[PDB]
């Protein structure tokens, strides 16, 4: 019913696409009597310019108080001469850690008027409607030791380190997700070699008993690789570790041709999450009105669903987006069927129109 | 010239496909006085029966005295239910370990007749012609600690370990291969996070100096992932560590729609090498004259190219293969343009028939 959304526009096209999203968001909620509050906070270069830090204290306070957090994008050449800790990106990663977000969702859906842009033949990419869940916290990435020895640096090592809990929490959220979707989950691992994988597969099996309605299937990372190309239509929800997830996520991006309008979510154990578009800030297109708001809008859609259970409301936005693209409208970047180019503002106005239909 | 070759047909359709390779090989070699000395041996399940072990010491001696080793495939229902030590696969692993083969070279190229079947839109997959060189010896696959640490074993770890030499050799090999190809090497890693990758790139950069005529590029595994889909034609020779190469290899397998006629090869620091088709044993198919010999036949050509340097000879084989596929011929597994299914012996006959 009531919801306090933390809004963090950011840099570049960030604000543009955010306004577009908020508009769509507002209408949808209005149509069902929902009351929402939007507190705007700074992050990235903006925050740096106004508070010296890419992630000011006020912003954290707002986020902690909020039911969820909507983000645009951060980045720009103005801050590229600063040390890593004093750059846009840092504020983003910081915010993610402070909120304790471990799950990262990267949905990938096939849009009919976009199949011509798909690197694959229509027959395959057609029907693709999956979501990849990635472990953000642990993995081969943060695992120590990572060093050289020898002497003379003759030997080097990296460590894949996971705690039973880190694996439990993610596989749990994965199940809960597949449960509100087509109830099909694919635990991808390398259980044939990695011990961490063996632990993962065990826990997958265990958690399964708790969600008997969800079909658990086990796949080895390398097979999934081929399958994302020759049969991505089979996947509903895919759960996987950090390193493997990173890879698969990127692979799945290109398959539909919808890259550029891809949303994402970084969830945790409860109904809180940070939703933002995959695309960057693209400071070059700043102000010119070519900023593509579709990604951010679809993000707001994910928010409503995953953080508020507002399915009906979420589907509205998803349909609008689909229909408008079905009509051939885009801001210029997407290669929609029969090119009908409009501006950031218009494409938005269109989405709203379709909503009050 | 003369060339002693170990022939390990293996089991299943192994001996069927291995035949074709031998026939074709002879047809080609007898073009300019080439003494092809073949010496058959046992391995995998076959060996298990007539020797008790998946890898008979006799086979090793055979191998150790051969210029290169051709192989069919190993595996079967019969031996799959016995202990791990008496499983046919270990014979292969062992032999590879005994010969010290570290680099796994697995080529992927487009074949016009199969273009309709590719998962990628014609324009993308067309013209593809790359080779992925994967490191086999080290990495996260062979590295301890790899256990569940307490309390209550509620912690687990795996180790990615590499030695300066394991890396140096794989990269030098890669460079050398690029030099005989289009002179373009793509070193793939995760050098922004993995210290092993950081070291890998360093070494890759240093080796580049010794091969100034080869264009080196560094790509992150993940980018390389989407590139194999979006623009696979940009690659020539890709090189990377175990884990990464295992994945990428599999990814690139389907892109051209030729998985089933794809050959592989395991090499080491010298001209010696082991060549085998990527396909399994396929027991249920055994004897029915429907096994695809192309995969093994291509492996034979790779052998002539990488072990003996007989480029013109390898070229002829690959041409012959294309032409047969050009005429819409296969055994049923492939989906050629105007498809015509014939038997294994038949295709082979055509291959030879085209081979002259």
């Amino acid at each position: 019913m009531k919801m306090k959304l933390a809004v963090l526009p950011g840099d570049g096209i960030g604000p543009e696409v955010m306004d577009a999203a908020i508009r769509v968001l507002k209408t949808v909620l209005d149509n069902d009597g929902h009351e929402a509050v939007f507190e705007n906070a700074l992050i990235g270069g903006a925050a740096i310019d106004e508070a010296g830090t890419p992630l000011p204290e006020e912003t954290l306070d707002i986020c902690r108080r909020s039911d969820a957090i909507l983000l645009g994008a951060v980045g720009g050449p103005k801050w590229d001469h600063n040390p890593a800790s004093l750059r846009p990106e840092k504020g983003l990663l910081g915010l993610r850690k402070e909120m304790g977000l471990f799950a990262n969702l990267r949905p990938v859906k096939a849009y009919a008027t976009l199949l011509n842009a798909s690197p694959l033949k229509r027959e395959r990419v057609e029907n693709v409607d999956l979501v990849i869940v990635r472990e953000l916290t642990g993995g081969l990435y943060f695992g120590r030791p990572s060093e050289r020895r020898g002497p003379g640096e003759n030997e080097v090592v990296d460590t894949l380190a996971y705690t039973r809990e880190e694996i439990e929490r993610i596989i749990e959220k994965a199940f809960q997700l597949a449960q509100i979707r087509r109830k099909k989950l694919a635990s991808v691992d390398k259980a044939n070699v990695l011990e961490s994988s063996r632990m993962w597969r065990e826990i997958a099996e265990e958690t399964a008993k708790k969600y008997p309605d969800v079909e658990l299937s086990h796949m080895l990372v390398d097979s999934t690789s081929m399958q994302l190309i020759a049969n991505p239509g089979q996947f509903d929800v895919i759960v996987t570790e950090n390193m493997f997830g990173d890879i698969l996520s990127d692979e799945a991006s290109v398959i539909t041709g919808s890259l550029g309008m891809l949303p994402s979510a970084s969830l945790r154990s409860d109904r809180f999450g940070m939703y933002e578009p995959v695309h960057g800030s693209a400071p070059d297109i700043a102000g010119q009105g070519k900023a593509n708001p579709l990604g951010t809008v679809l993000s707001a859609a994910l928010m409503l669903r995953y953080s508020f259970g507002l399915e009906k409301e979420a589907a509205a936005i998803e349909k609008a987006v689909d229909d408008v693209l079905q009509d051939g409208y885009c801001t210029g970047d997407l290669q929609v069927a029969n090119g009908k180019v409009v501006s950031t503002i218009e494409l938005t106005d269109r989405l709203i129109e379709k909503l009050n239909n």
